């Protein structure tokens, strides 16, 4: 019995379990809260898995074991010298990341060695611990044990790398933040902090050429950024422009939807700017228009939000060994 399992930020399970089960439909799937870990059963993973827009990593796991707490090291080498490791084909390096969760009388290392030279001996391929070609996966938890390979080599959130390396913002949360504020295609929508443009990006990629795109920052240098990004990637419908957030209706329509990652600081000024950019924000809507939002300050934004929204939903999501909130904000 076999399991895909995709990794997201702790907080979205729900969102990445969606995306999953529109690919995989059938039952039996199950989500690790809090942990950002959803699995499906599958007798087979094809490319298809590659294109989950809420995914960070892609593990296949081949077994899953109860822990047997005689020789636990033993049953772990045996149980991976029973499976099938095709990928070591021509693959020609390996190394195995081992991740315990509980308390285990054994340390990650030891299981690594273990299960390692096992492999080693039985495939002859050698261990490269900084440039593997395929890594092998052993995830213990509380009792059992996972066993099996990585599918993804770089991360599926390394898209649109040309607007990268800025921030902590992956598009991996950019596409939260869309879904979370229900944007569909033909639907207007804003990015009022652009920056190197990673959510109108995310945003233009996922609903296509019939939602037009607005997207604002104060940086030329990061709308060059962004612009040039937008190209490589066939999305130039998106409109960006050097725009301050404290005054979007000088500088934008109404949209349907705004998808918001204000800056971390510029404490008053900061909620100055909450203050401008929520009341430009509610002027750009019709009733019904939605805003989602990322801050690590909820309170502060919260005694600053217009009485005109509603606040909907808020969630807590981990980004960058953090936790801010994502609010979604209705117009009345």
């Amino acid at each position: 019995h076999m399991w895909l399992e995709a990794t997201t930020h702790p907080g979205l399970e729900d969102l990445l379990l969606e995306e999953l089960s529109a690919l995989y439909p059938g039952e039996g799937a199950e989500v690790d809260a809090r942990k950002g870990r959803v699995r499906i059963p599958r007798a087979w993973v094809g490319e298809e898995a590659l294109g989950l827009r809420l995914a960070h990593h892609l593990v296949l796991f081949r077994a899953r074991l109860l822990l047997s707490r005689e020789d636990p090291l033993g049953a772990l080498e045996r149980a991976a010298l029973a499976l099938p490791w095709p990928e070591l084909e021509g693959a020609g390096s390996f190394r195995v990341e081992a991740r315990r969760e509980g308390e285990h009388p054994f340390t990650s290392p030891e299981v690594e060695r273990r299960v390692g030279e096992a492999l080693h001996r039985a495939y002859g391929v050698p261990v490269d611990l900084k440039r593997p070609a395929v890594r092998v996966r052993v995830d213990v938890r509380g009792e059992e044990a996972f066993l099996g390979v990585q599918l993804t080599e770089r991360p599926l959130s390394r898209r649109f790398p040309k607007a990268a390396l800025r921030g902590s913002l992956t598009p991996v949360l950019a596409q939260a933040l869309l879904r979370l504020a229900d944007a569909r295609p033909g639907m207007r929508v804003l990015d009022p902090f652009t920056g190197s443009g990673t959510i109108a990006l995310e945003a233009a990629s996922t609903l296509g050429p019939t939602s037009p795109v607005y997207a604002g920052d104060l940086d030329e240098k990061r709308l060059g950024l962004a612009r040039e990004a937008a190209l490589a990637s066939g999305l130039s419908w998106i409109r960006f422009l050097r725009a301050d957030a404290r005054h979007l209706p000088r500088f934008f329509p109404e949209v349907d939807r705004i998808l918001a990652n204000p800056p971390h600081g510029l404490k008053e000024g900061l909620f100055h700017l909450y203050w401008d950019f929520l009341r430009g924000a509610l002027a750009l809507l019709p009733p019904g228009g939605r805003v989602a939002l990322l801050t690590l300050r909820p309170a502060l934004l919260k005694r600053a939000l217009p009485p005109g929204f509603a606040l909907r939903h808020a969630r807590v999501v981990e980004q960058g060994g953090v936790y801010p909130r994502v609010f979604v904000l209705e117009k009345l």
